[PDB]
């Protein structure tokens, strides 16, 4: 539940996060993501009538597995790696 509201780096594309569960008809677990640019993106949230997410686009949402999302780290951690 917390982990709704934050914002994560995917294929070099900022996304935010607003919905984590199971999205059927694929099993398994699932997150949905928001892509800043819709070119990218495919359909606005819902999928097979069940609408788990809205969105401020027709074309600009999907789905990404647990491991596939990157968080990032915080500013110490970047100005030593950098």
């Amino acid at each position: 539940a917390d982990v709704i509201g934050r914002r994560v780096e995917v294929n070099g594309e900022h996304a935010t996060v607003r919905f984590a569960g199971v999205v059927p008809p694929v099993a398994g677990p699932w997150l949905g993501v928001e892509w800043d640019n819709p070119e990218r993106g495919k359909h606005d949230g819902s999928h097979e009538g069940t609408v788990y997410f809205k969105c401020r686009h027709p074309t600009g949402g999907s789905f990404i597995r647990p491991n596939k999302v990157n968080f990032g780290t915080d500013f110490l951690t970047a100005i030593k790696n950098r």
